[PDB]
RNA sequence: GGCCCGGGGCGGUUCGAUUCCGCCCUGGGCCAUC
């Protein structure tokens, strides 16, 4: 039952006593140092309140300046005190940079932030963080392994990033959950009654109707903590409760196995289907991902709308990257289509376009067709492969800035079983509902 | 970088385009980076 699967939960999502242990005594050092500096600072994030999940062991060091302090100071005297304390460095970036290193083996994360009094005023995300971190200290505690639970179950499923490979739930977003519901369960089973206009206001521990799924920032009444939250994402948890509740069970905390598949058996499948499965491949820009799924959706959504504008019935788009390519997956109703078509006229009244529509010379001799004029067409292409390799060729610019730019200098399309043979079999399976 | 809203020019397409497909400059808002 619930609790007894819970129980047996715990062990997956909190850190065991080594892994706390080594975070301590990396907290003790990094603490010593900073002081032998007299560096003004503060811990922030899931290690300062042990919201942790396991084998996550991150440690984040926000470090205080004053207002008046210009940009370009924080980040100097920032890099400069990173670059002593820590063991090893590496200069990291975001809406400014900061510095990512390694202390008696764990991970640090050396942030340079405005020391701020009261909410407004605020000059970047970052600076934000202490806040929420004093908001949330005195109230989490004591739930910590609640906010784990949640994590492990939404990381285990897919959902626990907020970043653009995810756009899940952030744990930030979790803690407040955890606060609001008061446990795991309890923020299970009410979110099954969930819907895309379900707003969550912690500071009134009130819940309402609104226009978005909206969890309104108890630090900003303004900001929207589940604000990339996908659509599709909160639908999938919504659900993910439905059952986890109908039938409690371990399995959802552990992450789904891969589940690699023959690509032999692929094939036979995808002629089951007797669709037009396809892929366009080009190099994967350097960019962060943060930078290059968004513009992958982008890609894959302009070659979608172009597809079914063009009568090929797409089912579904998918996208994969890799270290050395990217591919925009495809699958379609209609393998090929005839060249005719039919174009719609002006109705046979108005002489005027009616003469003009006449006035083409076409191959076949417009008809009159329940009022109106029509005239049979030719298409410039009639399978959906060779329709992308023109949209792809000459709309490149519309598919993302670097995206569509590594396109502009190389692309392929693929299929048949030179597909199967390109490492995206995984990706199809999840797109055309293979089940096993 | 991506999304939402808005201005100013254009190109292709169409009987017909503000309205479909796209391109230039361009104002504001939001999201991820912790």
């Amino acid at each position: 039952k619930v609790e007894e699967i819970l129980e047996k939960a715990l062990e997956l999502v909190i850190p065991d006593e080594e892994e706390v242990r080594k975070g301590r005594e990396a907290e003790e050092e990094l603490r010593r140092r900073l002081d032998e500096l007299g560096v003004e600072y503060v811990f922030v994030g899931s290690y300062a309140r042990n919201t942790w999940l396991k084998g996550s062991l991150e440690i984040d060091v926000f470090l205080l300046f004053p207002e008046e302090f210009s940009k370009e100071e924080l980040r100097e005297r920032g890099l400069e005190i990173g670059k002593a304390v820590l063991d090893s460095y590496e200069i990291r970036y975001a809406e400014h940079p900061y510095v990512h290193g390694v202390v008696k083996g764990v991970e640090v994360d050396v942030v340079p932030c405005y020391k701020l009094k009261e909410p407004k005023n605020i000059k970047s995300a970052v600076d934000r963080t202490p806040f929420h971190h004093k908001w949330l200290e005195g109230r989490i505690k004591g739930k910590e392994n609640e906010v784990r639970l949640l994590k492990g179950f939404l990381k285990a499923n897919g959902i626990y990033g907020a970043e653009y490979k995810v756009r899940g739930f952030s744990g930030y977003l979790c803690e407040l959950l955890i606060v609001f519901y008061g446990s795991f369960l309890e923020t299970v089973k009410n979110a099954r009654r969930w819907t895309r206009r379900t707003v969550i206001d912690v500071a009134k521990g009130e819940v309402r109707k609104g226009e978005e799924f909206f969890v309104v920032d108890p630090v900003d009444e303004k900001r929207n903590v589940a604000a990339n939250l996908s659509l599709d994402n909160l639908a999938r948890f919504v659900h993910l409760c439905r059952e986890f509740m109908e039938a409690p069970s371990l399995g959802f905390f552990k992450p789904k196995h891969p589940l690699e598949i023959e690509p032999e058996r692929l094939r036979k499948i995808v002629e089951e289907r007797g669709t037009a499965v396809f892929a366009v491949k080009f190099r994967k820009p350097d960019i962060v991902d943060d930078n290059l799924y968004p513009q992958l959706e982008r890609a894959s959504r302009k070659i979608f709308e172009f597809l079914e504008r063009e009568n090929f019935m797409p089912l579904r788009s998918a996208f994969k990257a890799s270290e050395e390519f990217c591919y925009l997956l495809f699958e379609c109703q209609i393998k090929e289509i005839s060249r005719v078509f039919r174009r719609m006229g002006p109705q046979f009244e108005d002489e005027r376009n009616v003469k003009k529509f006449l006035s083409r010379n076409r191959a076949f001799r417009p008809f009159i067709e329940n009022g109106r004029w029509w005239a049979f067409e030719m298409r410039k292409f009639t399978t959906p492969e060779e329709g992308v390799r023109s949209y792809a060729s000459t709309h490149w610019h519309t598919l993302g800035k670097n995206v569509g730019e590594s396109i502009r200098e190389y692309f392929e399309i693929i299929s048949g079983e030179k597909l199967f043979k390109e490492p995206v079999t995984a990706e199809l399976c999840e797109m055309m509902g293979v089940k096993d």
